[PDB]
Formats: structure tokens, sequence, C-alpha cells
């Protein structure tokens, strides 16, 4: 079931990059998902994950070939990345992988989106944000472990664009995401990319993932 | 020409474990080849790619299956690693893979193997080790960055064996080869796993591999 | 001059606590001050400097004796630490010393407070809150790298008080701080605790400490 | 008592420094002594002290005074450090010294030094040293965590001052010491500068310190 969910996503949106499902990688998932773990665990893998998450991500910027003299006075040839670029979190729970995304890209610039859902509707509100001045030039790292409805990512990408982002320039760096949150995102922006590490059966009437993990933010901040 | 290389040994090979050639592998390999990299540039980048070979060498542990329940009170079908194990390295070069391994595994106990060539005779002595006392009931991850004529693995490899070992429980865990240190790594040791992030061309009249890295030990502690 | 605004907030404000002004400290205060250094040395060297400040506040705790025994089987007189802590940021400066504090604390929660001074009244505001919940029973380590006028951090205070915090159990730690500042934090809350690593001349008419660093959470975040 | 030796030690020998005895200090000497602690706790607590004994170890250093302009276009009078140094570790205790060296100091040289006691004879015999070329040149951080009879260092200092480098400029890093250990070094090589967290009151009739840690290699690395 989780396969045929997987392939499904996999061959309807050909801009959605799944990270290889390993055992470690299973192993990390289980230990976050398991609601007995302790809080310091769960920072600890959280951590270990984001990391090679933003690793697969990182393979999204566009690069150009490099050749090399070796010590041993033999070419290599090679690539380098030369892209400017910045990550964008969405407070607090995409807050959360920024240090992983710093201890990667040093310095790199960080700007901050936050967004709330309204009390009436719902309909979600840009609450405040922190950017880079000169990001409609930049290369965008979005970042948000959780997708659900995509309600907030969505209303994140809608500022970005409105600043001047080009929509293929964004980069959404995802943990866990629900089918319908992926549908809406590519419905509204069809040129994103998204990476994720992992697509669960659905939402719930709290609209929170199934089997899911629970509250990110709670869980990774420790505000129970 | 590397494609052949490559499929030659994947083929022949079937304990060897190349990491996926992605790009920003490609880089990172760019960078620490670049015989004009600093040595600041140089550890931080060999530190980050350690990182993800560390990773992947871990996927070839034995693992469970293990279920849990999530917060949103389901299940979720996971799965777990319950093997001893611990981490030897090649004294110097095999060193400065030590701190990627404790990253991912918090306290992991680590061995150590000072092997060295005769100054004449060329030859491999053991001239130092200090190892966990039940090493012979463990995974052995051996450490050590080169794989040129596999000369110094593979009297570490006899070492751990004289100690029980099972030879089948010895990862090699190995940034750069050269075709023939695989090929003799197997030739005696055909039971244990390599796992590696680039394969050279060849050595060259001194055994220095080609392109290569120069001396990994030298560029990494900085006694160039 | 220095050592006489120093004396003088020393002999007045009993709970305030100084860094030793080592060579080090100033060293690493010089490279960011200096407002012609690159993002990566500032970031680096901030997180470097906040590592210091973090351990000095963690001596405010109060602590045990505990007595251990040595693998010597001889007796050695300890003192540990037992009380329940957190850490609350406030956005997003404060953030930055987020990380420092989890480095040494695992899993420490941590709330965040999220104030804004109004435009033309000049009040402060809180406009976002995430907190622990049990936040009434724990001592707080309350991070703001610069104390200005001190309007945030004493509005951050007040909402803790609100909260149900005891004043005295609140550690705020700082980096940069104004005599002003200073002052105007201990004429409304005499029981806090303050740690910080210097004591600058001055505040500019908007605000900024001086000769100061600037904006702190820009160059920071790297949104200057 | 303690409080006798310290001063003993601290008038009698001008070149030691002893670290604050800071309760948080004390705290996690009592976890590192424990020999019921286990080996990542060790790890995760002897790793945070030796970092603030490194930083402590830095202020040893040269340093000139260097002005810069803030960003609010004014001047601040601050200082820098100028000198080219290296970190020396004595295998293997020394090792574990290393990632805090190079946690503060990026890329920093490291030289190694393996010195051995005879089985039979009992005499320190140089048994391996890479070192870097120019290390007459450098100011040198010698790192080994204990200092028991100072045999090993006294024959690390020796080889050290064979090759070149000034006796003024050697800064031994240590975690724990004796008097007795102290007292040699002072004895044979007066020059030298010492840091240290603490001093023991002596050594076992089997020249433990005592009450001491144990063996510092065994319980770091985890070989016992
Ligand atoms: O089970 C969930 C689902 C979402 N969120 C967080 O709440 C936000 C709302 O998600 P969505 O409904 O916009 O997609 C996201 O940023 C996500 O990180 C969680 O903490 N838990
Ligand atoms: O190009 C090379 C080849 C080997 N080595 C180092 O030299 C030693 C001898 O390797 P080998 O010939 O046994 O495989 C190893 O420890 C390896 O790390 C290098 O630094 N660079
Ligand atoms: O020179 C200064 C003074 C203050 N701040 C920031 O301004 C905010 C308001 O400071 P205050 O006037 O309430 O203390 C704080 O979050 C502080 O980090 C700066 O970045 N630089
Ligand atoms: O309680 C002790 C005393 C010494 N040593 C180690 O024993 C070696 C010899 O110490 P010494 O007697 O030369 O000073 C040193 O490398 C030191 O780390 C221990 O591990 N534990």
């Amino acid at each position: 079931q989780e396969e045929s969910i997987l392939q499904d996503i996999i061959t309807r949106f050909p801009n959605v990059v799944l990270m290889k499902q390993t055992a470690q990688l299973r192993a990390m998932m289980t230990i976050i998902r398991d609601k007995e773990t302790p809080k310091e665990e769960f920072v600890f893998y959280a951590d270990r994950l984001i990391r090679l998450l933003i690793e697969e991500a990182l393979n999204e910027l566009p690069f150009q070939k490099k050749e090399v003299t070796t010590p041993l006075d033999v070419s290599y040839h090679g690539v380098s990345f030369y892209s400017k670029i910045c990550g964008v979190s969405i407070v607090r729970a995409g807050e959360s992988m920024e240090s992983g995304l710093r201890a990667v890209c040093r310095g790199v610039r960080i700007g901050k989106i936050l967004i709330q859902r309204d009390e009436t509707t719902a309909e979600p509100k840009l609450i405040y944000e922190k950017l880079p001045a000169d990001i409609r030039e930049r290369w965008v790292m979005l970042l948000d472990p959780m997708c659900a409805t995509a309600g907030s990512v969505c209303k994140a990408i809608e500022v970005l664009l409105r600043l001047g982002v080009k929509e293929e320039r964004i980069i959404f760096v995802n943990i866990l995401a629900a089918p319908q949150g992926i549908e809406r995102v590519f419905k509204e922006y069809p040129k994103v990319r998204m990476v994720t590490a992992a697509v669960d059966i659905c939402l719930n009437s709290r609209y929170y993932i199934v089997p899911g993990i629970g509250d990110f933010g709670d869980r990774y901040f420790g505000t129970m």
C-alpha cells in the first residue's frame, strides 16, 4: 500500500524527489515516530535525518563542470556549484532544520516566515517575516518538516513569489508529507521542486498526518 | 572510461558498495582532490563527505523489524539495529574518520591499529594496537580513507582475524580506492564488505592513486 | 574608562555577572564587532563566544553536593545540579543562542517569544509565544544577545512572571549591554540575574549600542 | 587537603594555570570520575570540559593590539592573536583533545606522538611521530589528559626540543595532574606553560592518580 502510494506520487509528480528508502532511514523514522521516544533522542535522530535530507536537496541546485589538478599533477574533471542561495524557514517547525542547513553551508543566509491560520475561517495569515534583501535573486531552500494540508507552505510560496522569487528556483525540503498536501502544492506551484523523506497515508480531522509523527514542533522544541 | 572501470568492479566484486555518484558527491570530491584547496576547506569538506560515507556504511549492518505506536495512537512498521559494533581506525589516516562515526553513533567503541611498512623491507608490520576486549563479538567498521595496494588494510584484517573477529563481520569503509587494491582485498578476504565513494583509474610509479588525492593523512592533519 | 564603567556596573548591581575579560574573549568581540567581518566568520566567532557565555550562565543554577567513587575505588566529593530548566529565546536575535544551549544541555526545552515595539507608541508588544507547559516550575535562561533600552527583555520578563515563573529563577544571558538597559532591568525586576560578556558606553538616537556591534539579528542570519 | 595543595603548587610553580574551579567544572568532573558513568555520558562530558580547557589554554598565546571600526562607524580597540600554532597529541589519550582543538581552531595543524614504556624496562620510548614540518617555528599545544609521573610528557617534550621547538613555546594542556607530575615537568623544563583543570592528591601504589578518574584513554575510546 505504501509502495503503491509511493510509486503513484512518483509517477504523478515528476518534481518530487523521494529519498532512498534505506534501512537506516527507516530506523531513524521509527525512532522519531515512536510516541515512547524521549526528547533528547528525538532531537538527536531528527537532527541526523535532517542532514541527510539537506544533502539530498542540495543536489537540486545547478552546477558547472570544473576541472582541477591533483597533487599528483594529473587533472580531475569535476563540477562546482556556483549559485546564490539561502534557506527560509517556516516558524517554528522549519526552524528545527536551519542548523542542519547551517552545518553544511557555512554562514548561509537564513530568512524566517511566521504564518498563522485564521480563527474564524482558518485562511493562513502572514504574521511576520525577515528575509534577505536580494532574495529575488536567490535559489530558495524552503524548510518545513511537515506537509499536511499544505496551507502554510502554499502561503509561504505566495509571499516568496510576490517578492520576486522565481517559482522554479524554490526547493521545498520536507521530512514527512501527505498525498493531499503534495497534490495541493503542485496544483498551485507546478514548477517548485520538493524533496521528502516519507509519504504517509492520510490526514485526520485534526489535520495531523497518519500514521504521522504528531506535532513536530512541540516534539522537537519540547513544548508539549 | 570511469564507467567502464566501475562496471567491471561492480560486476566482479559483489561485496563492494559504491556510493551514489551525485553531483554534490562529485563537487565535494572536486574540492578535496584540488591541489589548490586550503587546509581548512580540505578538512570541512572531507568531514562532510565522511559523514555521508558513514551513513551509507551503516546500512550494511543487520536489522530486525520493529513496530511502534505513533502519537496518533496508530502503529507503524519499522526496523531497529541490534548488533554490537565498534569502529577501528588505521592510524593515522583512518583516524580522520572517527569524528564522523562518533557523530552518528554516540559513544561507539573505537579500536586503533598502527601498521607501518619496514623502511627497507617495504613490508607491513603491526606497530601498535589498542582494541576493545570483546571485539571478537562485534561488527567492525574498519576505517581507512585510501586503498592503493591494499597492503595496510590486508594486514589490519589479518590482525583482526587473529583476535577472533569474523571475516563476514568487517565492513571496510573507504573514501578512494584503486582497482588493484579492491581486487587484492577480495582475493584475500572474499567475505568482507567494502563501502567506498570513488574508484580511481590506477596507481602510479610511486604507488600513488591517480588521479588520486595526494597523501590523505598529510592533507587532513596538516603535516604536509 | 571601560574599567570605570565596568566596575561601576559591578558595584551597583550585585546581580550581574560579567564574564572574565580574557584576551581571547576580547579577540572574539573584536572579530564580531568589526563591520568588515564576513558572515561565515561572524557566525563562527559568535557561536564560539555564545558557548562560553552559556557555560558561564549555567553556574548561576543551584547544585547539591554529591559523592561518588572513582574506578580506583576511592571517593570523590562532587556537586550535582538537579534543577529543571529551559531556555526561552527572544525572536529572532535570541534564537541564535539556542544552538549553544542545546549543545551543552542535550534536548533542553526551548520556548520562544516574539515582541515588537509600536511604531508610534514604542510599547513593545507581544506578538507570539510558544513555551513549555510547566515553565512556572522551571529556571529560565532568557536569551537575547543585545540589551539596549531593555524594553524587549522587560516585556519578555513581564509575560514570564504573568505565567508564574519566579523572578529570582530567571537568568538573562546576554552578550552586549548598555548601562541604561542594565539599570532598567534591575529597576523593574531586582531579583533576576544577568550574565553578559560586555558593557558598552552608550546608546544612539536610533537605539543602537555604541561602539556596539550593529544589528546582531541581521548580522547573524544574514538579512542585512 | 586540596586547598593546601592547590595553594602550594600555585605558589611554587608560577607557570601553571588552574582553571577556575566553578561548580559546573566540579559537576563535570564528578560525572567523569564516577565509575558508574556510561560511556556516552563519559564522552559527552569529557568533550564539554575539554572544550573549556582549550579555550582557557588559548589565552597563553601572544596577542597584538588591533583597532576596528564597528558598523556604527566608530572605533573599537581590540586585540588580535597572530601566532602560528599547532596541536600535538600524545597517542592515544591526547587524541581525545584533538576535536576540541579543531572545534575552536578550524583546520589547525595536528602533530602526533606515540610514546610507550618498555614492557620490562619501563623506559618510555618514542614509537611513532608525525609532526608538521615547520613545528620549530610554531607554538605548541601539547595535549595529554593525564599527568601522573610525567614520564610520558617529559619524553614528548624532549623530542619536540630535539626538533627545534622553543621550550618557552610549549603550552602543556592537561585535564588532571598529580603534584609529583607537575614537579618533575618543572624541574626538567622550567620554561613550559601548563594549563590544567584539577590537581589530585597523589599516585597509587601502582602509579595511578587518586582519587583520579582511572585510565582516561580506555574510558574515552571504550577499550576497557
Ligand atoms: O502532523 C502535523 C502536521 C503539520 N504540522 C506542522 O504544522 C504546519 C501546518 O501544516 P499544513 O496543514 O500547512 O500543511 C506545518 O508547517 C507542519 O510543520 C505538525 O507539526 N504536525
Ligand atoms: O594515494 C595514496 C595511497 C595510499 N595512501 C595511504 O598510504 C597507506 C598505504 O596504503 P596501501 O598501499 O596499503 O593500500 C594507507 O594508509 C593510505 O591511507 C595515501 O595517503 N595516498
Ligand atoms: O545595538 C543594538 C541594540 C539592540 N539590538 C536588538 O534590538 C532589539 C531590541 O532591543 P532593546 O532596545 O529592547 O533592548 C533586541 O532584540 C536586540 O537584539 C540590536 O540588534 N543592536
Ligand atoms: O590515573 C592515570 C594516570 C596516568 N594515565 C596515563 O598513563 C600515561 C603515563 O603517565 P605518566 O605516569 O607518564 O605521567 C599517560 O599517558 C596518562 O594519560 C592514566 O590513564 N591514568
